[PDB]
């Protein structure tokens, strides 16, 4: 842990945290605007993730990130003895971007964001990593409109054994056994595409949190969104297959969505 922290350790001298500017705050964590300095003295706008007051939990979260080098996965700039330094994402979380009525992305752009999460998840599934909390709320969007798959971790109504669970994003086997696999990230990815094609509408509004397991066993799935092309809805239904082995891999997801995306001007 600390041998790895020391590899990505940032000097307090190199980082200025703007405590006067909070991008957001939860009970466990807080996110500030920040300026990171390189050896040439150039300034890097960043986000400083801090604990309000479980210290090793925070540092493990940031240490897992050090292994992730992909354009569709959020990177760690470093740890400062503690504060976790992340690259600043000009557009915030994906759900909030798509939910803005004045933003007008085309059906192709929304599919394009869906292909980006799929590419990132492919890379993660390759590294044997299981996300556990895939949702549009945990996908970041940078200046060049590049989706970065992330997790607000400690800094994170959509969540209900101490388990704080995102039940509406969860696979049948995960809701019934609290065990997660890459195949269960595929289910959540299906819910993520539904979210994108509805432009941040809440999944299963009419449905309660706890009751979601019996809703699904009745043979119910999210309806086809209005912007959603038919082949893309077929993809979503493959993600929500009750048996895990029948769900498309993320590699097949990149494939099928690349072919749907490529049919638009
Ligand atoms: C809420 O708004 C923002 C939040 C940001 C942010 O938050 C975090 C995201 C993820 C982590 N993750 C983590 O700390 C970890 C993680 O992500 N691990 C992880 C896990 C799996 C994976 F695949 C990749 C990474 C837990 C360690 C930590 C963060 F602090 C990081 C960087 N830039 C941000 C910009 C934001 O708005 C910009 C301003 C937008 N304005 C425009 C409109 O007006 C008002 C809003
Ligand atoms: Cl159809």
């Amino acid at each position: 842990l600390v041998q790895a922290v020391q590899h990505v350790v940032i000097g307090p001298s190199s980082l200025i945290v703007h405590f006067n500017e909070v991008i957001g705050r939860g009970h466990f964590g807080c996110v500030y605007h920040g300026t990171l300095l390189d050896n040439d003295g150039k300034k890097i706008h960043c986000a400083v993730k801090s604990l309000n007051r479980e210290v090793s939990q925070f540092l493990t979260e940031g240490i897992i990130m050090k292994d992730f080098s992909h354009p569709n996965v959020l990177s760690l700039l470093g740890i400062c003895l503690p504060l976790v330094v992340l690259p600043y994402m000009k557009h915030g979380d994906l759900r909030n971007f798509i939910r803005n009525e004045t933003h007008n992305p085309t059906v192709k752009d929304l599919i394009g964001f869906g292909l980006q999460v799929a590419k990132g998840m492919k890379y993660l599934a390759s590294k044997k990593f299981v996300h556990r909390d895939l949702a549009a709320r945990n996908c970041m969007l940078d200046e060049k409109f590049t989706v970065k798959v992330a997790d607000f971790g400690l800094a994170r109504e959509y969540y209900s054994t101490g388990a704080k669970l995102p039940v509406k994003w969860m696979a049948l086997e995960s809701l019934q056994t609290q065990k997660f696999t890459t195949k269960s990230d595929v289910w959540s990815f299906g819910v993520l595409l539904w979210e994108l094609m509805t432009r941040g509408a809440p999944p299963y509004p009419d449905v309660n949190t706890f009751d979601i397991t019996v809703y699904l066993l009745q043979g119910r799935r999210l309806l086809q969104p209005e912007y959603c092309p038919d082949p893309l809805y077929e993809v979503m239904l493959k993600c929500w297959h009750p048996k895990a082995e029948m769900r498309p891999s993320f590699s097949e997801l990149v494939s099928r969505i690349s072919a749907i995306f490529s049919t638009f001007i």
